[PDB]
């Protein structure tokens, strides 16, 4: 039934080896938590493998591969329900749910995640600050517990403090079997955008506490981290919303709905270039134009600062430039208001993902940096990270013990376990 096998996250990175069943039977599974619940090391659901950390294995013990149980249940484009099986991924949604007028509620950065997956770390994309993260948008999931039952559950009403301790709990309340998300209605598969060049850091922060951010329900950022200043936090920012079918270009109206370096460069030509253009109004954009502008040795690292703290995220910002830790692949963006699950990742404030090449000195700076980070009322993303201590999480996610407590309910024997909840104390 399973199989030894050695797993990392995405960054390729702390490898433990587990048992990994891979089973599209859904009774198989139950048996398999029911066996792992009479005897150890626990277990724990594991969906594309996406997450960078070590959330989805389980060393010593076993993993539970998701992806097999991917059916699409039902659409309705009336209710914008939709009702789907955990291992079904977001790409694999999108095209289905397409002809019915319907648009996936949050896309990450790669749709090759599972919908387990976008629960378990309660995932944000380019609209968090209108359209909050993915578990806002789930409104039932069925929970297989460490009993062996399958618990129904919904954000209100009788056990939703279970609901949202799955949201965002990375696994630990046990497997999400299937679940059903509601859906944004949608006229196109275009997008309309608008793009803005900052020269610095203060005008990047200018432009996104102007109030301009509430016209539009997407908006992201290009974010130069190694300039020094005046240069240093410049961005290219992409900002817009989903077309309506007037909007588009004629060619494109009869199918709305379908989906299908040089010496110049560092000088002032190149200079006007990059800004011309990055500045534009009203742009029609497909999915991968407007969403994906697109391995090894690399660390990827992202935080939140409250909205509030603005001097002190510039400062963070200061101390990665002058780190001599070059990071070229920025993402900046303003969380909107969060939601009410414990250890959800997003709160209003100043987002950024960088990436910093493996080199001597790197793992004690980012140390440092989570200090800055935590003293300064920000957070770490689980999905991202796989070296910050639990002390350090649990200061980060006040609301902890809260959590902790909700699993404890739910799993008295620690049938459900990980590596990362070892390593931070969330076990
Ligand atoms: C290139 C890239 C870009 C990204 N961009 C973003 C982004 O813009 N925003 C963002 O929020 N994230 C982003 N991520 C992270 C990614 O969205 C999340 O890590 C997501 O959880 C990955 O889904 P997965 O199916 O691969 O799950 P895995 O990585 O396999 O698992 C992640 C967690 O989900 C749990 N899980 C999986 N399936 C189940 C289940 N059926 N029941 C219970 N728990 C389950 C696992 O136990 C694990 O704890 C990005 C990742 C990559 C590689």
């Amino acid at each position: 039934t399973t199989t030894a096998t050695r797993l990392t996250g995405w960054g390729r990175t702390a490898p433990s080896v587990a048992n990994v069943l891979r089973t599209p039977d859904a009774e198989m599974i139950v048996k398999a938590v029911a066996r792992v619940a009479e005897s150890g090391r626990g277990a724990i659901a594991r969906g594309l493998g996406r997450s960078y950390g070590d959330n989805a294995q389980n060393g010593g013990g076993l993993v539970i591969d998701m992806t097999p149980l991917n059916t699409i249940h039902s659409i309705d484009a009336d209710t914008k329900l939709v009702d789907i099986d955990a291992g079904v991924n977001l790409d694999q949604l999108m095209k289905a749910a397409l002809p019915f007028g319907l648009w996936v509620p949050v896309l990450p950065g790669t749709r090759q995640v599972t919908v387990g997956g976008a629960i378990a770390c309660d995932i944000h994309g380019k609209n968090h600050h209108s359209a909050g993260s993915f578990g806002n948008h789930v409104r039932s999931m069925d929970l297989l517990t460490a009993d062996g039952e399958i618990r129904h559950l919904t954000p209100t009403g009788e056990d939703a403090e279970l609901f949202w301790a799955t949201v965002g709990g990375n696994g630990l309340t046990g497997i999400i079997m299937r679940a059903t998300i509601e859906m944004t209605p949608t006229s196109t598969a275009y997008f309309i955008a608008d793009g803005d060049v900052t020269a610095s850091l203060d005008e990047t922060i200018a432009l996104h506490s102007d109030g301009s951010e509430a016209r539009y329900t997407y908006s992201s950022a290009w974010f130069d981290a190694i300039s020094a200043p005046p240069k240093l936090g410049r961005a290219a920012v992409s900002r817009g919303r989903l077309a309506t079918v007037e909007q588009l270009p004629a060619k494109l109206r009869s199918e709305p709905l379908k989906f299908d370096a040089n010496k110049y460069t560092f000088g002032p030509i190149g200079e006007l270039w990059y800004r011309k253009s990055g500045t534009y109004r009203g742009k029609v954009q497909n999915l991968t134009q407007f969403y994906h502008p697109l391995p090894a040795g690399f660390l990827q690292y992202q935080f939140v600062i409250p909205t509030e703290a603005v001097d002190e995220f510039k400062k963070i910002i200061g101390v990665i430039q002058a780190s001599g830790h070059y990071s070229f692949l920025n993402v900046f963006k303003l969380f909107g208001p969060r939601n009410q699950a414990p250890l959800s990742f997003p709160i209003p404030g100043w987002n950024i993902c960088v990436d910093f090449p493996i080199k001597d000195g790197l793992g004690k700076f980012v140390s440092e940096l989570d200090r800055r980070v935590l003293e300064f009322g920000g957070r770490l993303y689980t999905a991202k990270d796989s070296r910050t201590t639990a002390e350090t999480f649990h200061a980060m996610y006040p609301r902890v013990d809260e959590w902790i407590s909700v699993r404890r309910k739910v799993d008295p024997l620690r049938v459900f376990a990980s590596d990362m909840a070892r390593r931070l104390e969330l076990l």
